[PDB]
This record gives C-alpha cells, structure tokens and sequence, in this order.
C-alpha cells in the first residue's frame, strides 16, 4: 500500500475527485487519503499544504498532491517543513524528473495554469516513476537536509 | 535606490549565465545583476548555489534571487529550506506575475533543459517589474508561511 | 471596431462564456461573434474551424479564437483554409510572438492543456500585440501566401 | 521497412540540428532521420524549410516530418498549407501524444526559443513512438480536413 495525501485550495476544490480518481489511476497500490477542505468556500493554501506536508514529513503517507491556483504557494508553504521535497510540476517532463532526480515526495499543481488531463498525466507519471538512487542525487538529496538541518 | 538581483545556477545553466545577467538589466536600470554562481563549467550540486542566494536573500543583502538549473524542481525546493525564502519555480509570464502579485515571491526559479531562454527572458523580465498586491488576504497567507517555518525553527 | 469569431468543439463548450468575456477584456474596440455549438454535444472540430476560419479568409472578422481538447486539430484544419494564419498558443510569449512574428488572425488553444486564467492570457495578449510590420517577417508571411498559391 | 523522418530548421534551430537527428534516432532503430534544414547558420526564412519538409511528407517520400524554428507557430503555419500535411506544435509530451492518437499528426514542429531541448527531445520520441488510435470519430474528422483541402484545391 501506498498511501497519498491530496490536499487543496479553494479554486482546486472543483476538481478534487478529479485528484483521488488520478491516484487511483496509478495503480492499485495508490491509496488516496483526501486532507483538502468539504465545501468551495475560500480557505488558505498554507494551512492546507501544512496538513499534507506533515502527514509526509511524518511518514504516515509516501506521497503529497497538492493542487491550487498556480501552484506556486503551495510548493513554497509545503517546503517549509523539514522532511518535505514539494515539486510544483507543469508537464510529464517536470514530474517524472522530480521523482528522477529529486526523489520528490509531494506534487503540486495550478488548476489555473494547467488543464486537467494535464493534472492527470501528472499525477501518474510522478507516482509512477521510481527515484534513480544515482551516487550524485542521493548525495545533493543529502545536502537538501544539511540545509534543513542548519536552521533547525 | 537600486534592487539588487542575486543569480545563481548550476553546471548546465552555467551556459546561459551571461543571458541571465543581461536579463535582469533589461528589466530596468534600477535592477543590478549580481553573479553568485559558478565562474567555470565544473560539475557542481545545486543545493550549494540555492543556499549561497536563498541566504543573501534571507539576510537583505539583495532583494531578488534568480535560480536557474536543469528543471528548476531542485534550486526550488533547496531555496525554500531557508526561512524568509519565497522561491517559485515558474515556466511562463503567468506563473512570474502571479509569483509576484500573490506570494510576494523573492527567488524566481527556472529550468535550462525545460524552458526555452526567451521565455526564461521573459520569465525574468516579469518577476521583477511586477509588484505585489498587497492585498489582505495574500498578506495573511504569507504570514501563515512564516507562522509554518517558526514552528519548525 | 475589431471583430472576433469564436469557435469550439464539445469539451471547450463549457467554457465559451469565458472566451465571450476575454475577448471583450481584450478591450471595448473587440467585438466577439460566437460561432461554437449551442449545446455540450459531441461535434467535429473541422466544421467549427473550418466556419471560423472562412470569416476570417473572406475579411468578414478581423480575428478568430478556437478552442477544443488541445487546439492541435483546430490549428490543423483552420491552416486549411487560405489566408488564414492559424497560432496555437500555450503562453503569452506564444501568443504575443504568433502577432509579432507571424501577424496571426487566428488563435487556438487547449482546453484539456491549458488553465483558464492562461487562456485568457493568451487571448487578450494575441488581440492587444500588434504585428511588427518589419520588413523579414512581411516577406515570409509572403512566402506562405506563395505555398497556397502553388497548391490552389 | 524502416520509417523515414525528415528534419528542418531555421536558423536559430540550426545550432540544434544535430540535436534533433540524435533524438529521431533515440525513437528507435526503426526510425531514419533524413536533415534537409540548413547546412550552415546563415539567415533563411522558415516556409522555404517548412514546405521542403512538408512536400516530401505529402509525396509520401517520408513517413514523419520534424521542424524546429524560434516558436515553431511559422512552422506550423507554413506546412499545414501542404495538401495531406498534419503538422502539431507541440510543446509537451502530452500535445505531442495527443497529436499521433487523434490527429494521426505526420509532422511535429517545435520551438528551440520557447522549448527547452530535454523537452523538445521527449516531444519527438514521443510523436515517433506513440500509434494513431484508428478510433472512428478520429478518422472522420481526419477526413473532414481532408475535405477542407478539397475545397480549396
């Protein structure tokens, strides 16, 4: 079982069964655990991006979906906690090499920026795609924690 | 009464480091271009040079940062590990202005290997002309930002 | 006043209200004709294209605007037509560059692709971006006029 | 029963070409690149290069057709004026997937100042490898372009 927390903004809210039904489009392994707000009403992307974050950070879940306007608050408010590799994706490109070279752990996307099948080939492609474990990306992985752990 | 623009890239973007310099000038006279990344073409780890300008930033030796490398995903997500780093990753003039106008981001970050230089140009060009909005709500939600790096400090 | 048709295949129906609205933000000079589907109903993108792009060949609209699932067919069969300059865009450099450059009549895009908010981007930055008129790119917009000529 | 892939270019894209030739070949050992863009960097106008790749497409002399330009928009303009040319600006890998599956795309154009080259790279063996769908609403409206060109011919 591989467990995903989605979470989302106000806008994003629109296409939140969109999120869980990509997941599950992965393989039968994804499990989405949905962390995004109930209604449409307007809500703070921080608060949410905290949630998801820290589920990951935590190891209670492998994997973070975060999707929001432009997706760009989102990455910065879920790099914040300490643990977390957050990849604002835009394409198949971006999101197979977050996984590739970054061993990303959270996905974030702009429901304003990029169209759905593109949110969906995303999804898939970021859970999909196994990290390299490549000698020069384990250790740069390494130095991102160093950095971490200086300001901690 | 300048801004400052500290830049910063890896081994690949070393290519385009002239290009970024000049970039930042062309976004106006009141923008200077200070060149923090590698002098040669040395294979170097971008979390080095994502630190070295998230740092100037943080401590208000410059206002801006520029973080190019091969997709941007690392120098995004290295940047963000210091507090008082904004960093965003954009692709197009979309994501630049509103990077500016909701984040009041501080670091914009760009892919060589992904984004063309004309749009990394153009990428460039707006992050710095655009001011923020100042509006109440993206003001709560990046102090909510700040509130989150505290508790982890 | 600078007329603008509009044309959309089943998907992009959904959002022929915002393109309506876009065009008018483009300024009040542009005049939007809505020439899509009246109903969600599957249709075939040529027809729609191919309506858009003979007002904008026979000078009766000074601007078209196509949006379908990635604008690729859109593009391809408004191309058909000649004297049309049919862009698909994804950004605004795309769509300020497919006026300076290639003094573009008509635009398109992917509803399935591209956010909204980028589409109304692209839409008001291709209608507001003059072209150039220098000499280089008067004399290759020439040399397609060239091509339809020796296929006609 | 190898497949043929024709490549041109402008005169930015030029410093590419041998680039695009790489990845035609990446798509696998079945695909044959044939360059017929510019030998040297000198100025050229990109419908000469776009109607030399799209001719050689519409008589069937290759089965694909790459061009790269600044945006790729002229590209794309230029070939589809040639009688049973599809030609798809793409700009990611789904635009370039979606193109074969329901456009049955027979040429991709790119932008070398918009694109970057890992991207334009995963554009062309992904137009390459990626099979049209056959599907019965795609055809039709295949055929309905086909028909636009009759119209006017």
């Amino acid at each position: 079982t591989r467990r995903v927390a989605i979470g989302t903004d106000h806008p994003a809210f629109a296409i939140h069964e969109n999120l869980i039904l990509y997941v599950k489009e992965a393989g039968d392994e994804f499990v989405p655990v949905y962390c995004g707000p109930k209604t449409a009403e307007s809500v703070d992307y921080p608060d949410f991006a905290s949630r998801v974050a820290e589920m990951v950070a935590r190891k209670e879940v492998e994997f973070g979906v975060l999707a929001a306007g432009s997706g760009i608050g989102m990455s910065i408010a879920a790099n914040k906690v300490p643990g977390v590799r957050a990849a604002l994706c835009h394409d198949h490109y971006t999101a197979a090499m977050s996984r590739i070279h970054n061993d990303a752990n959270i996905v974030c996307v702009g429901e304003r920026t990029t169209g759905v099948e593109v949110i969906r080939e995303i999804i898939i492609t970021f859970l999909q795609t196994p990290f390299s474990g490549e000698e020069r990306h384990v250790r740069r992985i390494e130095k991102i924690r160093a950095i971490e752990a200086s300001h901690a």
